[PDB]
């Protein structure tokens, strides 16, 4: 089932711009993707990960961490592109039965009319697009060489309005991903996805206020908070179930799903967004490299069902707002076959929903695949027949296996973290963010970029070590980190592009977080220092592997790394920071 009506014109764009090299392979390894032909290609991405010599020359210590040294070795390369080919994205989903698919209907057709009670659609403009681009941007492929060149050429924009009409008739000629898991498309591509659903994040549907479950612009922050107030609950255990690949268990009736928030809009803008749904989401066409013994070529690729990673603009959220809601309605024996959902039965999931659909939402904090449940009561951890048939099988435990959950709302994980209370100097109370302090090390010793000067590699060190002082101050080791880096590099270089991305002291941003614009703290008197601000527990600071001789050492010789870090960015001035204790 490939729909050469859907497709067809994407495909033979590019076979037509490849025909001297274009053909059928017959040993290509794709199973469950349909696949249509390759041509001769340049090897493109690397099999190595780029370190940023600044941070790694203050942490020292961690040279020997093997956490640390695996994350700089990611590979784009075909022959990476393909491993994680095999290992994650070629797999099939079954279509959910009958009666599964009538309760993500009936619960998706609620949701978004709650989610649009005070909300409605709207289209985003190129103005707005063009904004966004002067940042941090969603990921696209890319004949210019920046986004910031392509919004500014007006060629670009007629090869927008070239598609653009293509699909207000329905039909779509560029809109092709690239895997080089992650996906680009193409800027224009881009662009028209966000003009046709740029609103949900644009206009915060996913905010805690408008879907209760939701946290989007939250900020890691307040995400301990948010469990905290949700384990005030009444109800059983806290559960987190993480999904398995979750992008590759988006199904075509998810998809189908997602896209009823198509009956919220009108005129071209519902046009639009139905093109980039029925043409671009349920019906793409994917690029991908692949090593032959004769050279890399492209392979051009289709399947209806999964996503594509730039965020999902909030639908990853809501089909997991779905998703949870009707594993608790299974909980609460609201239902009960998967098989065929009886009239009777799908009046109770209708009332159920009118009746506490608000509150079960509540009970929840979900980004993404991302999700904390507290229901009702502890049935929720073994009913499990909708959310396997749902295709979102629970990652690291057996299929009938029931859920374990936690008590303690400090135990919980969430969006990679674990939240605890710290007690500050004056007796009031903090919940901080916590996670393995050798996988943060790790990620700051990775630029993100290939062939950067030193400069830019400082500034991203100095944005983690922001960071670092904003969200993990509680952890010695980094706090001793950030404050060689911010000592490293020149005071007024801008962090890369967050309340730790400015020249702000870093102080004065700490008691607008946690205190003055903190919801959850009552007294609004700051601190007047870094050492007013605690530490965890000697003891659960230690999580590191550092051996505690080399990490007193580092902290003795602090200083001496510093300088040199110094005279290799040049003779500058710097400012010596506090001493962390
Ligand atoms: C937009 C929002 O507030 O939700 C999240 C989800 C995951 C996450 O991991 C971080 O580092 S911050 C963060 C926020
Ligand atoms: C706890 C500590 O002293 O670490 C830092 C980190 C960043 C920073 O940015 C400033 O201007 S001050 C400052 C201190
Ligand atoms: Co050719
Ligand atoms: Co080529
Ligand atoms: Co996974
Ligand atoms: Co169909
Ligand atoms: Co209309
Ligand atoms: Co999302
Ligand atoms: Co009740
Ligand atoms: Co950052
Ligand atoms: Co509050
Ligand atoms: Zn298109
Ligand atoms: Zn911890």
């Amino acid at each position: 089932i490939p729909n050469l009506d859907i497709i067809g014109k994407r495909i033979e764009k590019i076979k037509q711009e490849h025909e001297t090299s274009w053909h059928y392979d017959q040993d290509h390894p794709y199973k469950t993707w349909a696949y249509h032909g390759s041509y001769e290609t340049k090897q493109t991405g690397s099999a190595s990960s780029m370190v940023n010599g600044v941070v790694r020359l203050l942490t020292k210590p961690w040279d020997v961490v093997p956490m640390v040294t695996q994350m700089a070795m990611t590979d784009t390369t075909p022959f990476g592109q393909q491993r994680v080919f095999k290992e994650k994205v070629d797999t099939r989903t079954q279509e959910p039965k009958e009666g599964t698919k009538k309760l993500m209907k009936i619960t998706a057709e609620w949701l978004w009319k709650e989610l649009g009670k005070k909300k409605t659609p709207r289209m985003c403009t190129r103005e707005e697009f063009t904004r966004k681009v002067r940042s941090n941007a969603a990921l696209g492929a890319i004949k210019w060489k920046s986004a910031r060149e392509a919004v500014e050429d007006s060629r670009f924009w007629e090869l927008v309005d070239k598609e653009r009409n293509l699909h207000l008739e329905g039909k779509c000629e560029t809109c092709v991903y690239n895997m080089m898991a992650i996906w680009y498309m193409w800027l224009g591509a881009r662009f028209l996805e966000f003009e046709a659903l740029g609103f949900l994040n644009e206009d915060h549907w996913f905010s805690r206020e408008n879907s209760l479950s939701g946290v989007e612009g939250e900020g890691l922050h307040k995400l301990g908070y948010i469990l905290r107030d949700v384990s005030k609950k009444e109800g059983g255990a806290m559960y987190a179930d993480d999904t398995a690949g979750w992008d590759t268990r988006i199904t075509l009736e998810d998809l189908k799903n997602e896209e009823m928030v198509t009956n919220h809009m009108e005129g071209e803008h519902k046009k639009l967004a139905e093109a980039i749904f029925k043409l671009t989401y349920q019906n793409k066409v994917v690029r991908v490299q692949r090593p032959t013994p004769r050279g890399t070529v492209m392979d051009i690729i289709s399947r209806r069902d999964q996503r594509g990673s730039v965020g999902t603009y909030g639908l990853n959220t809501f089909t997991n707002m779905e998703a949870q809601l009707i594993r608790q309605m299974e909980g609460e024996g609201v239902f009960k076959s998967i098989q065929h959902l009886t009239v009777t039965e799908e009046i109770a999931v209708q009332n159920w929903l009118a009746r506490v659909g608000r509150e079960r939402l509540s009970r929840m904090a979900i980004s993404g695949d991302d999700c904390v449940v507290k229901p009702l009561d502890d049935r929720f951890a073994s009913a499990l027949t909708a959310l396997n048939d749902m295709g979102k099988v629970r990652k690291d435990i057996q299929q009938w296996e029931p859920s374990r959950g936690w008590n303690d709302w400090t135990q919980v994980p969430f969006c990679s973290h674990h939240f605890h209370e710290l007690i500050m100097k004056d007796g009031r109370v903090l919940v901080v963010p916590c996670r393995n302090q050798d996988e943060l090390i790790g990620r700051a010793r990775i630029s993100q970029g290939a062939g950067w000067s030193l400069r830019e590699t400082a500034c991203l060190g100095k944005s983690y070590a922001q960071m670092w002082s904003l969200m993990y101050f509680h952890r010695r080791d980094l706090r001793l980190a950030a404050n060689a880096i911010c000592s490293a590099v020149p005071s007024h270089w801008v962090p890369t592009s967050h309340e730790w991305m400015t020249t702000e002291d870093m102080l004065t941003v700490w008691n607008r977080v946690w205190i003055q614009e903190n919801p959850w703290m009552e007294d609004k008197t700051p601190v007047e220092s870094w050492e007013e601000i605690p530490y965890l527990g000697k003891r659960e600071d230690q999580g590191s592997l550092i051996g505690l001789t080399s990490r007193a050492t580092w902290a003795k010789n602090i200083q001496t790394a510093i300088n040199q870090v110094r005279s290799l960015i040049g003779n500058e001035e710097y400012t010596d920071y506090m001493p962390s204790m």
